[PDB]
């Protein structure tokens, strides 16, 4: 018996919990991710993330429907099932994800990583 009383001896998510890793995959994202499950094929398939950390430089991320792994670390956003594996976890912590086009007309997926700086001022400036 603990403090926080529930009628609910094991909460299946909604409040007390949530996801498994800190992603935050924006609603706008989600409809880019939807609407590539919605051509086909990746219909009933899970968003999943592909870290290329090079070298003590840049991790390179890159995004992919494959299969609903139980045994990988499993996220459900607004509307998409993510599977991280516990290896990529690694790097992959922290991610947000937003919709935003970089290049005119090209829609890229940006993972907004505090860990792996886009943009980084110099120390003492």
């Amino acid at each position: 018996m603990g403090s926080s009383h529930h009628h609910h001896h094991h909460s299946s998510g909604l409040v007390p919990r949530g996801s498994h890793m800190m992603f935050k995959l924006t609603p706008a994202a989600a409809e880019q991710v939807l609407k590539a499950a919605k051509q086909g094929g990746t219909e009933g398939m899970c968003l999943r993330l592909a870290a290329g950390r090079n070298p003590d430089g840049s991790i390179d991320y890159r995004m992919g429907f494959d299969d609903l792994t139980e045994d990988d670390i499993r996220l459900t956003s607004e509307g998409v099932e993510i599977v991280i594996a516990p290896d990529y976890v690694s790097l992959l912590d922290q991610t947000t994800l937003d919709y935003v086009e970089l290049e005119p007309g090209q829609f890229h997926f940006i993972f907004l990583n505090p860990r792996d700086p886009t943009y980084r001022p110099p120390s003492g400036g």
